[PDB]
């Protein structure tokens, strides 16, 4: 019975498509001022082993809009140490709240937390995978261009940040991914091989962009010499499908800014990427607690 | 369309009078146990570049009573650095929440935040101006003595704390202000000149108090030699209008205490000054989001 | 009129029995998914002079389930310094919120806070007494075995942690307590004498366990040489009443773990002890604010 969201594949292809569609409907409802409160009396526990303000604000805002409450556990509040400290945090917190989101770095830590939880666990982000941001990215594409099935997606930059999430998503959402990575900054071959069905490595960014429906990048405006040809410009977007949309990993560290040209370009959906963390996560919480609804 | 509260004059004289009257009605409603929840599904973002527990508790309590939720962003949560860090915090937070209060020190920072916000901004307090406390002070006067229009207000102390807020309020609420400031601790002449229409500088505290309807002070009980004659006592209140009320800036730093004599004096409305941050801010949030109500 | 919960005896024997019974009914309601929201528009202020995550999560979750909001004041937010800083925090916070829980160490501090509060004060825990955990422990016993009146309770370990709370509870809930304390780690004689009516000191843990209905311990699995015979095992439980239940102080410091044998033993109610902080505190808040209900 008890379903978690630890990795993207914990939902079937159809559940993922229904979720993104549901997130778009929840976004229209909130903006139209509809009151939808299926979680009156319900509580979200938010466990942050490492801080993410974007995660925290979006989850807290979401559960509130649904009539529930969110409990913010900051790193040095509760014991996340491997062993009993982890498993006892899980059983006790889940006897009190109805759903838990966790931000940790152990991929084995989130699995152990889940095993001892009586309630659904959401893995918001780990150090390797960003499943909540990836859901928000797929919602944003869907809202501007419909279904991404059999579309072409071009990742521009290294194998860090959301690269692995996009590679993982290719198979699940049914798209073709090209990774345009600078020489010496390619993803792990072992990863490439895992997703070799849907994903290909392409040095030439101009060729990778050809016929792309979505261009997504973690390359920050100005190592810098090596990334300079991987800077996404209006010029690069001109080589894509005329229906191309542009996404950019949102700023994570000081100095990371996206050019005005790319934010203001009419093909850019960066601001929806950030807002849709709210709506995509509401769709996810609604899905995991649906047997508590109505 | 989009209206902010960055400075007192962002509301007309009549809106300010309606707001104070509305705050008094909201206070009676809450105390009578009336449930008034126009903000079900709505969120307040509270941005603190510098901490104010009094601001935080009052806003959080207010939005909660209205059926909404408040998100507490502490200083080193979100990026308030001048430039893009500021403007991107604004656009993204306002795509998710319905109203933002900000506590900063830049008067240019709150204006820039407002320019890029899709939602109303409340400037709770800056390092120079205390517009939320000033609304609570005007509510408190109104509740005990009615309209302050054509009344006499006497500020006793230096040009710090709420002095500039009172000088600014004189013109907007239509009162005459005397600043009774010790020699060498007078407000900036340039300020005095700005508000020279409604505001006068008066050394003799006894003369300043003559016919006063409200005496307000930032002079803390026992430099100290120089302030000693500017200590507000029952004696000084005896020289005012028999209807005079007494207010005192609330404690901001360790060691700042108000005498028992002044707190317990029947003309003292200090405790209402503190409580009415709750009600005045509810009136303000209701005003700025009224097109979302009903 | 105004009633506080500063110590267990602030409620009569019958109010305590009604509260534990009410907590059990509230637990069944929440688990059955009943919406019970008597505190729409109401606020809990949570003052932590010393941090307790277990207290914070349980209170915050409880007030939320009841439709209210909880304000989390962390140590260095508000001034708890003895004198005016304490009494002014009390009067102002209570003019805004409807109920306050306080975690302090002064037994004179919680009394002074209460004297100047216009609203009910809950003393969640002090450094000596754990009245909220003790209510959760009495709920847990009641749910598994009914009334504890005229039952035998055996405390195994030193005079720290919940020992004094159990000694205090003996008289109020009408049970007989044996303290099985290792030589040189007995409670204060002056305490023993205070509760000498209901409480006895018994060195031999085997004899103390004889006919016990509840065995409770703060002895942590492996000074250690001296506590080793005071380790509660399935063996020790075999010498008690066949209806015996086992409780254990919940972990407070790093290294404090309860054996798997004792957690998984069918007589162990440790997990209910932790969950019932939620339900017992809801029963308490409902009792203290009942004249605001319906």
């Amino acid at each position: 019975s008890l379903r978690h969201f630890l990795t993207l594949s914990d939902l079937t292809k159809q559940e993922l498509e229904n979720l993104i569609k549901r997130a778009s409907e929840l976004r229209k409802m909130q903006h139209a001022g509809e009151i939808y409160q299926p979680f009156v009396g319900r509580t979200l526990g938010m466990i942050f082993e490492k801080s993410s303000t974007r995660t925290r604000i979006s989850f807290e805002t979401g559960m509130g809009q649904f009539g529930g409450n969110a409990i913010f556990l900051s790193p040095n509040d509760t014991q996340l140490g491997r062993g009993e400290p982890l498993e006892d945090s899980a059983r006790v917190i889940s006897s009190m709240v109805d759903i838990i989101m966790i931000r940790t770095f152990g991929h084995e830590k989130v699995e152990t937390f889940a095993e001892y939880s009586s309630v659904p666990i959401i893995n918001a982000l780990t150090d390797d995978y960003h499943p909540c941001q990836l859901l928000a990215d797929m919602q944003t594409y869907y809202e501007h261009r419909g279904s991404i099935e059999n579309k072409i997606v071009t990742w521009v930059g290294d194998g860090n940040n959301m690269c692995s999430s996009f590679m993982q998503a290719a198979n699940q959402f049914g798209f073709e991914l090209r990774v345009a990575a600078p020489y010496g900054f390619e993803p792990d071959p072992k990863l490439m091989e895992r997703f070799s069905h849907c994903v290909s490595l392409v040095e030439n960014v101009q060729d990778a962009a050809k016929d792309a429906n979505l261009i997504v990048t973690d390359v920050w405006a100005s190592r810098a010499r090596r990334f300079a040809p991987y800077q996404v410009t209006p010029s690069l977007l001109d080589k894509a499908d005329p229906e191309v949309v542009f996404m950019h990993c949102l700023p994570a560290h000081r100095g990371e800014e996206i050019s005005h040209d790319m934010l203001n370009d009419p093909r850019s959906v960066v601001w929806d990427e950030a807002e849709n963390r709210l709506h995509a996560q509401k769709a996810l919480m609604e899905f995991l607690l649906k047997d508590k609804i109505k």
